[PDB]
Order: C-alpha cells, then structure tokens, then sequence
C-alpha cells in the first residue's frame, strides 16, 4: 500500500487563512514537496450571496445539487447558476454583459450586472477556528521548515517542539460542524410542565409552567403556594420536572 498522511493544524494570520493557504501551496510546488501533500483545508463554509441593488438576497452554500436562483434587478431579471461549486449567470437584463463573464469559485471571487445592479459573490461564513488551517500531509523537516517560511503562516501546532496529528474523526467532526444548521437548544421545558422548584425561597412549592424562554434560560412558572398560585419567574436550574 502507500504510506498514511495525517492532519496537523497550522497557525496563520487570522483573516488571511485563505491567503496562508495559497501561499502555501506555492511553496510546495517551488519546493518540490506537493507529494507529500493530500490537502489544505480552511475551516469555514464557501457560501454564495445575491444582491440586487445593495440588498441582499440569499446566502448559499457553494456545495450542493445545480440550482438556479433568478432575483429582480433595477431594470429586470438575472438568473445565477451554482452548481459544480461554480457560480455564473444565466441571463439577465438586456445590456448585461456578466452573462459572458466566466464562472467564479473562490471566495472573494464576484460576477457584477452593473445594468441589473445584481450580483453574486463568494465569501466565506461559519469560519470557526479563526488563525488555523489544516493539512493532511507526511511531516518532514524540510516540510515544516517549509511551512514556516510561508508568508502568513507561523508554524503547525508543537507539543514537544514537534507537530502534533490530529484525528480524522475531528477533522471530520470539525468539517460537520462547520456546515450544519444548528438546531435548537434542545427543548427541556414546554408550556404545561410540572415542576418543583429545587432552589431559593419557592424551594419544595410545585407548579406549571406557563411561558418558556429559551433565549434567557428562564421560566414564569405558576407555582401553587399550597392551592395560592402565584407566578413566578425562575430559572431552568431551580427547578426539576415532575
């Protein structure tokens, strides 16, 4: 078989991970150390955004089956294509010429209808891990001394003065993570529960909950002081469900 690569994060400047990125693979091919190599990877989401006349329209992720999205212009309609994580447009308004613009697929990247006053950019979103980088490489000396002296880039992680590999299932967790929507917070807590309050002065007194608020972790609770029911406002750690 061939000899396994494995992950290792980098530090680069935050902000210019994608530059770092360039930068790097560059200087693997000045190098001669592109084989040792497999992946250079910036943790965020590629996402495509339509505006039509300094508005906003979508936000998209690049990845993902052909769609075509048509937005209302100034003088009409431009359609934008993505699909092969590229991005082009399928028509717009009479006198646009974008439509003969080749595809763009990388971020910063942009297609302008300046007769419609659409367009489509690609951007970066979800980028978690700011400074960072990963590549799935076969650590070498002459790779690291390598890397350091990419511009933008400052050193792998050291433990031990010694890059340190990371496991595939975190990376794999890390890309999952960055392209997910993430879901509520869970939903303990629903109008109609019975509860006992387990702290502070309604401490052992039971009733049910009337309003949640999730965003605030608090509850308003109508708690039955021995048949007085009293409304009271606690919070999701005071009390217990019954």
């Amino acid at each position: 078989q061939e000899l396994e690569k494995k992950w290792y994060a980098l530090q680069v400047e935050p902000g210019k991970e994608n530059e770092a990125k360039e930068n790097l693979l560059k200087v693997l091919e000045l190098e001669g150390l592109k084989d040792l190599v497999d992946e250079v990877i910036v943790p965020a989401e590629e996402k495509v955004v339509i505006r039509a006349q300094g508005k906003e329209k979508y936000r998209l992720s690049l990845k993902g089956n052909a769609r075509d999205i048509s937005v209302l212009g100034k003088k009409g309609v431009t359609t934008f294509r993505i699909e092969n994580g590229e991005v082009k447009v399928v028509e717009s308004v009479e006198g646009d010429t974008c439509v003969n613009a080749p595809p763009i697929s990388k971020p910063g990247q942009k297609i302008t209808c300046k007769e419609n006053k659409t367009e489509a950019k690609i951007v970066l979103d979800n980028k978690i891990f700011p400074g960072y980088i990963l590549i799935k490489a076969h650590m070498n000396d002459k790779l690291l001394m390598a890397i350091e002296k990419t511009p933008h880039v400052f050193r792998p992680v050291m433990v031990g003065g010694k890059p340190v590999p990371l496991k595939e299932e975190e990376v794999q967790n890390i890309l999952n993570q960055i392209k997910r929507g993430v879901k509520p917070s869970k939903v303990e807590f629903e109008k109609g529960d019975q509860v006992r309050v387990i702290e502070g002065p309604f401490m052992n007194f039971t009733g049910t909950v009337e309003e949640v608020h999730p965003e605030k972790r608090k509850l308003t609770v109508m708690i039955s002081i021995f048949g007085r029911m009293t409304p009271v406002e606690l919070d999701f750690d005071q009390v217990e469900k019954i």
